[PDB]
Parts: C-alpha cells; sequence; structure tokens
C-alpha cells in the first residue's frame, strides 16, 4: 500500500484523502485546527460558499454529492440591487439544472472529514506543519503551544491553504518562481437574520449583489433563511482620491453603520448586528499568487489555494480546489511513479489555474447601451447554436470544460459580439445570419 501524508484537512485535502484512501493508499492527514466535529460551547460559524458544477462533479465522483446538496440552498439566479430600481433577478439558465448551491463551509468540511475517515484515512488534528526537511524526509509539526513532533514522510501533499506552510518549505529547496499580485480590497462578513430577510422579502433562492463600483456587497442564503453578507472594500483610501471609502475610514462599527446607511440604504435595515459584526469579525485579505512550479520531485506537491490563491469574485476557488483533488488522485493512482504523477498533474492543472485566476479578476469589473445590445445578441446566438455559443460565465459555472478552453472560447464570443454590435444602435439593424455563420466558423460544437 502506497503511503501519503496530507497537510490541511480543508476542502482539497479531505477530498484527496478520501479518493486515495478508497484506492488503498495509507493516508495520514494533519490539520492545525481542532476537529470541527467535536462539538464545543463555542459560537457557530456561518460562512457559506457557492458550489458549482465543477465542485459538484468532484463530490459526485467521491460519492458525497447527495449528502452535501441535502444541506444546500439552490440559487437560481443573480439578484442585483441598485437603489431606485426593484431587484432584477437574472436567471442563470432556462431551468433548475443550471443553478449554483449555497453551502455552509463548516458543514461541507464536516461531511468531507467523515468521508475521508469512512474511506480509511487517519486524520490528526491540532497539529500544524512548521517545517519540512526534504533531504531527510521528515517534517515537523506542533500544536498551538509549539510543542514539536517529527514525522517521516514519503509523499507530502500541501493542501494547507493560501498561506501554505508546505509552500513555504518548498520555496527553500526549489525556486517556485512566485509572483504575488496583491488585491486592494479587504472583506468583512456580516449577517442577516431569518426574521429580517423575511421582513424585507429577500429572495432565498438567489445570490444577491449590491454593486457600488470600487466596493460591493454580496449575500448568500442559508437553510434557515438567514444570509451571510460579505462587504468588499479597499483597505486604504488611495493617495489621489483620499476621500473615497475604505476600511481605514471606518474607525468603528458606528462609522460602518453610517457608511451602510448612505451607500447601501436598502441593505442597512437588514443588518441588525452590523456594528458588532464589523468590530468583532476580522477584515480579510485577498491576493492572486502564481507559481512557476507546484512540486518538488516526487516528494511534495501543492494543490488548491496552496498552489494558486485567487481573488474570490468568480466563486470558483473551492470548485477549482475540488477539481484539483480529483486530478491529483487520478494522476497518483495510475502513474509509473510519484515524480511522474506530480509533473503530469502540474502540467495539466497549471494552465487552467492561470485561466480562472485571470477570469476571477475580470469578473470583479464585469460586476461593478453597448452592453445590453451585446448581451441581447448573445442570447439570440445561444438560441440558434446552443452547442457552440455558450456564455463564458456558463462555461465556467455549469460545465467542466477546462478553464483555459472556457476563457479562449469566451474571448472569441466577446470579440464577435463587440464587433457585430459596433456601428449599430439596435438589433434589427444586425444581420443575424452573418453572426451565426461566424459562430459556426469560429466555435466548434
Ligand atoms: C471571501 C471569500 C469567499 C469565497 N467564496 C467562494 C465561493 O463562493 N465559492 C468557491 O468555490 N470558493 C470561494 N472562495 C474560495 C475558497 O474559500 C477557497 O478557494 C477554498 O477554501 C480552498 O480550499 P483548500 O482546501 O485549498 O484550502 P482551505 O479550505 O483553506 O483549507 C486549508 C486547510 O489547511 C489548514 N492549514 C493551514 N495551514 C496549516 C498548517 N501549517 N498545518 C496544517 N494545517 C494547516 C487550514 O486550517 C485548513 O483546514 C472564497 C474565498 C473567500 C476568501
Ligand atoms: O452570479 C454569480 O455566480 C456570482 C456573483 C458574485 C459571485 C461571488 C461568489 C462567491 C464569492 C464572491 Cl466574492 C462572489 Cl463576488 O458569484
Ligand atoms: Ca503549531
Amino acid at each position: 500500500a502506497r503511503q501519503v501524508t496530507i497537510i490541511g484537512a480543508g476542502l482539497a485535502g479531505t477530498l484527496v484523502a478520501r479518493l486515495l484512501a478508497r484506492n488503498g493508499w495509507q493516508v495520514n492527514l494533519f490539520e492545525r485546527r481542532p476537529d470541527p466535529r467535536i462539538e464545543t460551547g463555542a459560537r457557530g460559524r456561518s460562512i457559506n460558499l457557492a458550489l458549482a458544477e465543477r465542485g459538484a462533479h468532484a463530490l459526485r465522483l467521491a460519492g458525497l454529492e447527495r449528502e452535501v446538496l441535502a444541506e444546500a440552498v439552490m440559487m437560481r439566479g443573480r439578484m442585483v440591487h441598485v437603489p431606485g430600481t426593484p431587484p432584477n433577478l437574472q436567471p442563470y439558465g432556462r431551468d433548475d439544472s443550471e443553478v449554483i448551491w449555497s453551502i455552509n463551509r463548516d458543514r461541507l468540511n464536516r461531511i468531507l472529514l467523515d468521508g475521508a475517515e469512512a474511506a480509511g484515512a487517519s486524520i490528526h488534528f491540532n497539529l500544524g506543519l512548521d517545517s519540512v526537511d526534504f533531504a531527510r524526509q521528515r517534517l515537523t509539526l506542533s500544536n498551538v503551544s509549539g510543542e514539536r513532533l517529527e514525522k517521516r514522510f514519503h509523499l507530502l501533499i500541501g493542501a494547507d491553504g493560501c498561506n501554505s506552510a508546505v509552500r513555504q518549505a518548498m520555496a527553500s529547496v526549489v525556486d517556485l518562481g512566485e509572483h504575488l499580485e496583491t488585491q486592494p480590497h479587504g472583506y468583512k462578513e456580516l449577517q442577516i437574520t431569518p426574521e429580517a430577510s423575511a421582513q424585507f422579502n429577500l429572495e432565498p433562492n438567489a445570490l444577491h449583489i449590491w454593486p457600488h463600483g470600487d466596493y460591493m456587497c454580496i449575500a448568500l442564503p442559508n437553510l434557515d433563511r438567514s444570509f451571510t453578507v460579505t462587504l468588499f472594500l479597499h483597505h486604504q483610501s488611495p493617495a489621489a482620491q483620499p476621500a473615497s471609502p475604505s476600511f481605514a475610514q471606518l474607525v468603528d462599527g458606528h462609522a460602518a453603520r453610517r457608511f451602510f446607511q448612505r451607500q447601501f440604504p436598502d441593505l442597512s435595515p437588514m443588518l441588525d448586528s452590523l456594528e458588532q459584526d464589523f468590530e468583532h469579525h476580522p477584515t480579510g485579505k485577498l491576493a492572486t499568487l502564481r507559481l512557476t512550479t507546484w512540486h518538488v520531485g516526487g516528494q511534495a506537491v501543492l494543490l488548491g489555494d496552496a498552489a494558486h490563491p485567487m481573488v474570490p469574485f468568480h466563486g470558483q476557488g473551492m470548485n477549482c480546489a475540488l477539481e484539483d483533488a480529483v486530478a491529483l488522485a487520478e494522476h497518483l493512482q495510475s502513474a509509473a511513479d510519484n515524480a511522474s504523477a506530480l509533473a503530469a498533474f502540474t502540467a495539466q492543472r497549471q494552465p487552467d489555474a492561470l485561466a480562472i485566476q485571470a477570469m476571477a479578476l475580470e469578473n470583479y469589473v464585469e460586476m461593478s447601451p453597448t452592453y445590453l445590445l451585446e448581451r441581447e445578441l448573445g442570447q439570440i446566438m445561444a438560441q440558434r447554436q446552443p452547442t457552440r455559443f455558450i456564455p463564458r460565465y456558463s462555461m465556467v459555472t455549469f460545465s467542466r470544460l477546462p478553464y483555459a478552453q472556457a476563457m479562449a472560447r469566451g474571448q472569441i464570443q466577446e470579440q464577435l459580439l463587440k464587433f457585430a454590435v459596433a456601428n449599430h444602435s439596435d438589433l434589427t439593424s444586425i444581420n443575424l445570419d452573418a453572426v451565426e455563420h461566424e459562430v459556426t466558423r469560429c466555435l466548434p460544437p
């Protein structure tokens, strides 16, 4: 039985643990945090995530999709809130097959941990990786007190998130060629209670967005009709725009309330605990990190956020990490040796990681005239050639097309629409048959 040590019992690490353990690998998984399945008197955790077809399919292959979806809220469309216009519900597709799922992160992690243990993995909590000695094949772990314990390893999977210690250890024995692109937005998680969301008729089966240019809020539903709201706002006001809002201007929760009342007036009344959430929840940081290599020989590999931190604006980070886990287990299972597997994994996944990293950054702008007309012509082309003209968002979210192919086809589509609408003011002026022939010329089924 082949041996593997996984660092991080998050989303990627627990899935890859299950996939390898059920294929007969001897799997030990090490997690810095306590076991979330051991109920304590601590406050619950209400962060949720959008699960799309890529993540769902990964869970399906692992036999866990049914259990996860039973605890998830269907989101049938995007609900865009702008003051002065009623909320506009933009359906994701023609029917409920094209939806995304709002799942509580803690509940998803618990289901995955059970799945990993059911397949035979051993999971060891309260042990955080501190360092790796690659030449001696040993690693050093410790609890929160820092009491150190050493373990031998044969294959090390770094599934330990965007601040990966495995990545830090690798960067010392190989040049990972890291390129860090900091994101100026921080984020803050806020809460809408079930009573408030019902009082204001907030639609439960939708993803909600309050755009406001350089900042915005999103809200995702929970099973009990509460919503988790996330504010995205610059950490600092730019020099050469020092008045603009930023976390630095919001000195306390009362300042945050004044900010919401002015900039997000239909949302502020739903946020009963704004002042306390704002002061008690930490401001998060965002970034894009691109690595030239993801592995050290056959000894260690990164996946998930450890390999490709991305901005969250496409809701694909977890979905990508679960897709990584499937791919890594597949390569390891069937390769000639571990070094071959890890090289092949990296070669397969790196172009797609770059693509979603880029599309996630682009997606922020797109959710921040000419646009209507292009989107209108695109809807017609999707009706005439539904196997050829598929909106990029739909390729990313509702299909398993490799992200880089989705991005390439999306650019062909966006250029074709922009050129077709240029020098036209309405659609009856446009030759739909000529556009369709360009679709069938440039977009294979
Ligand atoms: C605000 C926000 C919103 C998001 N929304 C979405 C969304 O809607 N949909 C989506 O698909 N993605 C979303 N994402 C992205 C998603 O959260 C991540 O991409 C995903 O959790 C990555 O999974 P992972 O298993 O690689 O890492 P994680 O889920 O972070 O798990 C890493 C694990 O490693 C552990 N760990 C860390 N360091 C060590 C160490 N030294 N030793 C041992 N254990 C360690 C951690 O405790 C954790 O258990 C969002 C991200 C943010 C910030
Ligand atoms: O229509 C969508 O799928 C949509 C709009 C906004 C998002 C999103 C999802 C997860 C995390 C974050 Cl930050 C965002 Cl902005 O998803
Ligand atoms: Ca420790």
